[PDB]
DNA sequence: TACTACATATGTAGTA
DNA sequence: TACTACATATGTAGTA
């Protein structure tokens, strides 16, 4: 038995790298991550070995080098971690949060009406 | 000038009361937000107190007691959460969010459908 | 690669 | 109501 399965607001971007790559090295990520924003080697290797500790990924040795991969489902915590968000900013109704989306204009009719599609797409059975 | 407009998760409960009912005294808050959880009155008032500090909400004396209102946009700041959160967990796509929803079966098509129905409506000019 | 360091934050709550 | 206390966490990063 266990609990709470945690992933800092800094660790994602670790995590999404490791889920999209399945199998990485540190140096791996590293290169990854900064290729969109200013951090140090030793800081994400700290998120990457927090996350190891957590037990969130695993590794094994393959030359000398550790490679990583994900021990846990990528759908499930996503999702928790979405519900947590829904229900704190708009006590869990997508309505409201697709609303406040449209509202604030952060939705052009373009992805306005591929989202009304995509939706659409899934209320057909 | 200023920067970072700050909301802890444990302070969105503070604010949705503060919102909600647009000025309030602290024991009110307290109350309301002990309706649905175990929190004492003094942990309660310190998150009233650092948003207080932070400027996310002013007060007045009323008989001698302080009443508290927003001082921050609501659709504003939660926007701002949302967009963060999204970007996290979904390189900012709903469609990337909306289908993890109806996929982990978070949703019952009642509700797919009210959606589908509120958001085709939003296309609708 | 493994530990350690560390200012700031966070969730809880107690003293003045 | 105002401060203080405090274990744990968090984002950054340095030493062994």
């Amino acid at each position: 038995t266990n609990k709470q399965v945690e992933i800092s607001m800094a660790e994602w971007d670790v995590m999404n790298i490791i889920w999209d790559k399945k199998s990485v090295s540190a140096n791996e990520i590293v290169v990854e991550i900064q290729k969109y924003k200013e951090v140090s080697d030793k800081t994400i290797r700290t998120l990457i070995t927090r996350l190891y500790k957590k037990e969130i990924i695993k590794r094994y040795k393959s030359e000398n080098i550790y490679f990583y991969s994900s021990n846990i489902k990528e759908d499930d915590i996503k999702m928790k971690t979405a519900k947590t968000f829904l229900n704190k900013l708009y006590g869990g109704d997508m309505k409201s949060l697709v609303l406040n989306f449209a509202k604030n204009e952060e939705l052009n009719n373009k992805e306005i009406e591929e989202l009304r599609d995509i939706l659409n797409d899934i209320s057909k059975k």
